């Protein structure tokens, strides 16, 4: 019954550009913010946990430090949008949304970051 | 708020033994089957799924049907238990249990399996 969709399961992006990954939950009528949990992580990472209509930034991976936030308004329209400012290198990899609202689902999704010489350099050491 | 914990967040467990993983979510008088959802995984391949209060073993990985089961005793005491029979080197990795009860949250929990020589050679093809 429940089923969490993703629109794009790989997303292809430049370094230090950012990126919104968008994961899409079935909203009946009203959006019920006291059941809704959203998980967004990458690789065992949490990157973002959304219960009772907030962020909670407590558990949050380091390196998605003020750079990581879900766009509240996209959730009434059953859209767990996830923003990335400021894409890096280490931002690539597997990310799963994990949501809960009723039923329970989560997707995976791919991202590729495309860099320069020099970007990618540093990276490398 | 609704935490999901794990008493051992690691088990050694030899080849071809028996072993049950915990996974503790908080029950406040009796529990509802209507509104729990319990999601065993290990890197992306399905153990158990708990939904409706019945078992759904439709997206169960090939390898684990006859040889996982969830306790359904321990279930009502607030104890998602998986139990795996006949260890193999194949189920080492990184375990997932997912719960939504009121709330949702995950533990994670690595298996290491100590085995032989001849069970590793086989293993190792
Ligand atoms: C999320 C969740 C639960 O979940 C239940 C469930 N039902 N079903 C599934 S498994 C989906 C699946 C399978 C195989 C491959 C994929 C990858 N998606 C691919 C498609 O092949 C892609 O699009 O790339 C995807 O879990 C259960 C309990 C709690 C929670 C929760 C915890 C914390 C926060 C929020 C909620």
């Amino acid at each position: 019954a429940f089923t969490v969709t993703v629109p794009k399961d790989l997303y292809v992006v430049e370094y230090g550009s950012n990126m919104t990954i968008e994961c899409k939950f079935p909203v009946e009528k009203q959006l019920d913010l006291a059941a809704l949990i959203v998980y967004w992580e990458m690789e065992d990472k949490n990157i973002i946990q959304f219960v009772h209509g907030e962020e909670d930034l407590k558990v949050q991976h380091s390196s998605y430090r003020q750079r990581a936030r879900l766009l509240k308004d996209q959730l009434s329209l059953g859209n767990a949008a996830l923003q990335i400012t400021d894409v890096k290198l280490q931002d690539a990899g597997v990310y799963r949304c994990m949501i809960s609202y009723g039923g329970a689902d989560y997707k995976r999704i791919t991202v590729k970051v495309n860099a320069p010489y020099a970007a990618a350099l540093e990276h490398h050491h």
